[PDB]
């Protein structure tokens, strides 16, 4: 009698705990990815240095003074850039917030098209700055991207954690792992190659 | 046997788990308003355009002359960027230096009461973040029931709600906030009870 | 009614789970808060709060531009003999936004050393722009920064809200109160006297 009705009760309490509990994860869920789009957004004027040899009392006007060198030995085409801020974070990556995002974008072109961008000989690589989940998704694609690069398909990872390659003389891209195992599962040839690495 | 222990300890668990939601809860909805704020405050020199029509192969350069193209034919009397990107055609976000710039780009569209692109009419508006606009098109109903018995309303920033309640300003956030408050307040409660969805 | 022992036992397990879920949804959900406090911290890097500025009937960028040199022109001379990005209101607070966060970062210095400063002698204020989330946390710990700091313990706050004093001929640093506790578990002298502060 009275113990039974107080199961039920509780049963139903607890199903409507787990429904609460689903609304509530999206919600979070939600955020999380908000978090990472405006991290990017605002990571957007920011240009990363990574390999530039570290030294003594390294305040912001030798970093300007680096950047600087960096610019006159590989693409003096630039300038006195406006630099809003410079910092350190194996040497310490430097990142650089530009006045203007023009700025940044132009500097990134010119790398690219260059391809081996040095300072004094020493190879250096510029690059985005990302939030951290975006890094990390990046990171997750390594393992295939390995594979495609082998095997000749040439893969590219583009914002956010785009993959694309070479499939059938057309470029593809993928957004996420999930959107891949799809594609590969009516290609053979692909979904051997890619088998154990998508966990299929 | 005596279950009436295991049950009632069952129980106890689901009173605490209820409280420690309501509690989470309130934690996750502080952040919702934190990154409500914090993009509003980014794309504050921010500046949305709809209905321009896509064009093949289309630059960054081509996006700025074709913002110039509208402020011709629409401001003649009147501009620094630092990006302008696309997202029925997309909508173009263009961000200018100072957010007094975007300013005087929505004043002159509302004077002007149409914009147009090449003999065709287009929209400009502002960047608010996604939750607030909705938050603010939320309190539509209300306010105009409030401004109906004359109660004088106002939203501002966030989407902050203010009407005159016994020749005293008063200020509301959210909607439940306004719930507490007319539970106190029978007349009022008697006239919102149907919007409040109470 | 004698299977209500079952059903018992499932809804035993499933309150576990419940917790769990619970706990992980908690863990992400102060990570967020965590990383909104980042962030807003860093958006406001080149900014500086204007406190106890009259407003007027009707301002604008250039009438509020005026203002801020006449501050700096009776504040700190030697400091004009300055690039702003933008100013506004949010008498309402003045974000001053600086093209470089040095420049900032040197006004602050010269507010700070000149003590007291004033808008045709009316005191006024010149503050950093730190997140509320950043506040509140250095504002949690208050009482027990008072404890410490009556009892002789050199407590003091690095940035953003980390809180340090020595103990045992060392120094410590704590992130939350969480922390603190872990530590003070095993001062018994310590943990006497920082039981009441975190409610332990
Ligand atoms: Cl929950
Ligand atoms: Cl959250």
């Amino acid at each position: 009698d009275q113990l039974e009705e107080r199961v039920s009760a509780a049963e139903d309490e607890i199903n409507e705990i787990k429904r609460e509990g689903k609304f509530r994860e999206k919600r979070i869920k939600r955020n999380e990815q908000s978090l990472q789009e405006i991290w990017d957004y605002v990571k957007r004027p920011n240009l990363r240095l990574i390999g530039v040899p570290e030294s003594d009392v390294e305040n912001g006007t030798k970093l300007e003074n680096t950047l600087q060198d960096i610019i006159q030995e590989n693409f003096p085409n630039l300038a006195n850039v406006q630099i809003q801020e410079i910092q350190r974070t194996t040497p310490r990556h430097i990142i650089v917030r530009f006045t203007k995002v023009e700025m940044k974008e132009k500097m990134l072109r010119a790398a690219r098209e260059k391809g081996r961008v040095t300072l004094k000989g020493k190879p250096i690589r510029l690059t985005v700055d990302l939030s951290a989940e975006t890094l990390q998704a990046r990171r997750e694609w390594g393992p295939i991207f390995n594979i495609l690069k082998e095997k000749n398909f040439q893969p590219r990872i583009s914002y956010p954690a785009k993959l694309s390659f070479i499939s059938e003389g057309e470029i593809k891209y993928f957004i996420d792992k999930q959107m891949l195992r799809d594609f590969v599962t009516t290609r053979p040839a692909l979904k051997e190659l890619l088998k154990e690495a998508l966990n299929m």
